[PDB]
């Protein structure tokens, strides 16, 4: 149809006579406090169903076929996961046998307060390069070594193999609990909302630079060297520069299986990956490769005829729990909240895809308290902090998987696997383990095939990619999450205190008004300068809007008013002995602002006032209700500030400009 | 007036397909790179009447109340010069010779270039013990240690002088000069936006602490009160509670005389205020105090013979400028960072705490450059840094002054004082000018009744303002400024986070659309409801925009769309065995407050129109001015169905357009 109004100038005072305002409701502190504590059974079955999510999905189970999909995807995750924990387990500086803990205890302890049906609580490799790396600064090697076995010339201060693995699994139980600690406090006190600084490329660009430590590591790892644990600023060039240096004292065969297996397992995921529509279920590539290294290295002796690096330590059982050494909570809790949050991340992300994918609920709330207590309860029991792989959960989602129960299969796979079976992989070559990682490694590489793409997009964000790409390289990757998020709130506060402002103008015989900059046949109020000023004016951006309007309207409130002064003072020295010509009112429309920061409505005043003494009225447009709310209460209507300054809509300014320069000349 | 605006309704694409646009220009460095100043001379005089902030109001005073009021103010100030810097001196493990001349050279290169009022250059108590501690770390006490004298047992290892001192000087004359090079290059690439973030409750709630600050520094030397030096975290509750456990040794009789003269100080201020239509210039007590205690002091020996405390070691005569050491400035060049920048975060903040009385704004970049090069001037002479003390601003504000000639003049009487004056103020009781800062300290303590007028005005600035007091308490001056900073910071992207998100709604037989939560008789379209967050949707409030959404909607997309195909595949079963939506039909977003977008947004923004299209509930949106029309089709957000006609210029056009709809 057509868009035609009529109606009175309603400015500020029009409006407001013949409009009854919503009388706020009564606070009643007390009886909020009151009313708000629930005591019905309805409340209480609520908030028990909401904690404890196993009761729900637990009685309407589908068994008929679901028992056959969970026992399938329950054996298949199992390998997957027990294959991942013991690979993982070398970023953690932690022995075989931990790992596959951390993929039993912590499944168990999900599986009855999770609140996914997808998610495999699992080992992660950002995070136990994270566990391993601040493992590394609070206990370094050259910290256990012992003088024994009559050196030649000075004290055999060789390894310290042994007691090293007691303590570093102590430390690593510790970090467990005060993650989970944190965990537990940031879900229960409803604070959620700091996991909503970490951007989509600020997390881009972590993980990217996280998978690059991950493969230094396993390269180190693979290459079989002996470094000193660099950490601290620029560790992981300085450990590269190392590795380049310490080239000569590597093992040709294990670099040579290792390349082998990398490009074997890179070349099946891609064919299964590509060709997806032949093969429907993945081919379990790592198993089949950890079942032939196995086998390889079990024909011929490896470790002593080729000096190659096996695992040898699994002793095949269980341990009882041990009391977590209180103490070391006050040098280690920056780190603890990092992998907290980057561990909650990733796993919101997980769980995000894999419920957008199979059109699920997940809440953020109970997967953090549930995360929290599954790290507890794991470093009750020497284990590390779980989170979701990406790798390892898409083999449950391929496979089949519709309830954790397939989950808590996956951990009878692991228990099987660490009560009897387990001391068969003992000549498992270690860079067999090392070198899944790598292949592993390709989803978090691609990601840097995205600059090009956000480069083209708004440019804000793909400097935050890089920034956070390259900061979490030279000062660490712990503290490089800090520079980023700040980083990303210095870039937010630079887009609100940067404004873009132009010359807003009407379309002839039009009521909406476009920008100066990018049209040509506008028309312009004669003597009138319309402005716009978009992100709220605060205390950091008031000399900018101070410039703009200097700007806008081609003079200075000061420098004219100086000039005046200047020139009234010649005139009454005179008669004792015997600029702003175009500019004629300033309409801002400030309708883009959202909070308005006192400490510059002081400021919007002292403009009112200095324009008012060069003649030059300043008006508003479109200013909001609790805006003019607030404004009002910070004392900027005074005796000669009234009402009719301000206006509801940008053509009413120009109307009723046009209207008293029509009725008074 | 009613006014004729008939026009047709306009969308995105049908406001472009008969307008045209501009050329946007690119402005390449390649041949714009001399396009600031050339060969115009206007733009050359223009930046040197700016470098030399002389010449713009030195030809401009008036003689009317300038005289008189600058002298007897500049004397004030003069004299709690002279006591700062042979306070100040000893502090920083340095001969207290100095002194003086830190309170003379940095305000005659500050006269010409600096236009900053009501600033009086010289020492700061908390830079001076910086400066200290990096002089005992790159240089141990004993030089030399000579080990003679026939001690006791072994060889009277005393302490080497003369040679000892000497270097210390010269380490400290370094240091300014490393410091002014520093300030001086921060001002060629012209970083004066910083000064930008420093806003008046930040200002107000450091110059707040900082005046208890200096009522703790003032307080043990008013008292004789020995006590250690404390940095870091707790500095002014650690020096705070040994006043008190040490305040046993405590001379009485410089108590009482301290005691006397505060109240009487401070009586004939308050006095002067409600007389000053009567008495047209102010009678300058600082100088009446001071005459008077010399005279009472001199006539009784209060040191020989009561212990009170006198200068008693006043230095006389100039120095000739000494070349400093260029090869140290390597090592200095480390910790030097940190003490410029607290030097200029504390220069400047007492400037901004009088812009608030008088309409005096300054600009970053020539402040930045005013106190650089005076410490460089400072420089070569063996001097102090070119900071300002919040005793010395405050004094000089409060009674009387004009401009800053009243430094001019201060120096001139430590001009005097240093080469004929110096057995003048020899028994001063360092009491009655220690305390006289206590006085005009009350400009700045009774800055603490904003809090309540501030609460009233807006809570969030209140909480900034007591934030910055407490955090300056434990975290001292030097972090307080810091926390406070990006605290400051952190509450704009916090009030940018949570808006005050309300669902919008027509007036009846009108187009204005205002919120429905703050007025009553209003109405809404049957199925078509409006939503305006009025916040950008940038990384942090993703969720929260979509939190917006489902509670003013009602329900949740994302749990009736899992519903309704649990229901479909339950209905689909029954077929083969045998056989909560709200009637709101589409919701406009009246996102027309946002200034920026991010890729975070535009992608959440189209996973929630694809999110209801899937249950048949459209979305439309509001006016896209500018900026935030041309990034989302930049972002890759029209791929094949999703289109610019479901944008509307205004408000009541998507309205109109649901109307005809249907």
């Amino acid at each position: 149809c057509s868009y035609t109004v009529s109606r009175p100038v309603y400015s500020e005072l029009a409006f407001q006579q013949q409009r009854e305002r919503r009388l706020p409701e009564r606070r009643t502190l007390r009886d909020s406090l009151a009313r708000s504590c629930s005591c019905s059974r309805k409340r209480a079955f609520g908030v028990v169903k909401t904690l404890l999510p196993i009761l729900d999905w637990l009685p309407k189970y589908r068994v008929k076929e679901w028992l056959l999909s969970d026992i399938i995807s329950g054996v298949s995750t199992g390998l997957v996961g027990t294959l991942q924990g013991m690979a993982y387990a070398l970023l953690a500086a932690v022995p075989v046998q931990f790992g596959l803990y951390s993929a039993f205890f912590p499944i168990l302890t999900y599986f009855v307060f999770g609140t996914s049906r997808h998610i495999s609580v699992g080992p992660f490799p950002v995070v136990s390069l994270m566990v391993g790396s601040v493992v590394l600064s609070m206990a370094p090697d050259d910290h256990f070594l012992v003088p024994s076995g009559n050196g030649s010339a000075l004290n055999s201060t060789t390894l310290d193999t042994g007691t090293r693995d007691a303590a570093r699994v102590l430390l690593a139980s510790t970090l467990t609990l005060l993650v989970g600690i944190i965990q537990l406090v940031f879900g229960g006190l409803q604070i959620g909302f700091i996991v909503r600084y970490l951007a989509d490329p600020l997390v881009g660009g972590f993980t990217t630079a996280a998978a690059f430590q991950v493969l230094v590591s396993q390269l180190k790892i693979v290459l079989n060297v002996s470094t000193k644990n660099y950490n601290g600023i620029l560790s992981i060039i300085y450990t590269l520069i190392e590795i380049f240096q310490n080239i000569g004292d590597t093992n040709i065969a294990d670099f040579i299986a290792g390349l082998l297996t990398i490009i074997v397992c890179m070349a099946v995921k891609e064919l299964n990956d590509r060709f997806k529509h032949r093969i429907p279920v993945p081919i379990p590539i790592e198993v089949i490769v950890t079942i032939i290294a196995t086998a390889i290295s079990y024909g011929a002796n490896l470790e002593k005829n080729y000096n190659a690096g096996i695992v040898k330590s699994i002793p095949s059982g269980f341990l009882p729990p041990v009391l977590p050494s209180v103490g070391l909570f006050s040098d280690m809790l920056a780190a603890s909240f990092s992998i907290a949050v980057v561990a909650y991340a990733i796993a919101v992300s997980v769980g995000k895809v894999y419920a957008t994918k199979h059109d699920y609920v997940i809440d953020g709330n109970q997967e953090f308290i549930a995360f929290g207590i599954s790290n507890v309860f794991s470093g009750f029991f020497s284990c590390f902090v779980a989170t979701t792989a990406l790798s390892r959960t898409a083999v449950q989602e391929s496979t089949g998987g519709k309830t954790q129960v397939a989950g808590l299969i996956s951990a009878v796979i692991v228990m099987v696997a660490i009560v009897a079976l387990g001391r068969l992989l003992e000549p498992l070559q270690k860079s067999v383990l090392a070198a899944v990682v790598i292949a592993n490694l390709k989803g978090m590489f691609m990601q840097v095939c995205d600059v090009p793409r956000l480069w083209k997009q708004n440019k804000t964000d793909a400097v935050i990619w890089v920034f956070t790409c390259i900061m979490s390289i030279i000062l660490g990757l712990d503290l490089g999450l800090l520079a980023g998020l700040l980083f990303a709130l210095l870039t937010v506060v630079l887009r609100v205190q940067f404004p873009s402002w132009n010359g807003l103008g009407s379309v002839p015989s039009t009521d909406i008004y476009k920008s100066i900059t990018h049209y040509k046949n506008l028309e312009e109020p004669e003597g009138v300068k319309i402005l716009r000023f978009s992100s709220p004016i605060f205390y950091g951006n008031v000399d900018g809007f101070k410039k703009c309007i200097n700007s806008t309207v081609g003079f200075d409130a000061i420098r004219v008013y100086n000039k005046r002064l200047k020139a009234l003072r010649r005139i009454q020295k005179l008669i004792k002995k015997g600029p702003k010509v175009p500019i004629h009112s300033l309409v801002l429309d400030c309708g883009a602002v959202s909070f308005l920061d006192v400490v510059g409505v002081r400021s919007l005043r002292m403009i009112v006032k200095e324009f008012q003494r060069i003649d030059v009225n300043v008006y508003f447009a479109l200013l909001q209700d609790d805006v003019l709310e607030k404004m009002e209460q910070c004392g900027f209507f005074d005796d000669n500030i009234r009402k009719d300054r301000f206006f509801l809509t940008v053509h009413d300014a120009i109307l009723h400009l046009q209207n008293q320069v029509k009725s008074r000349e």
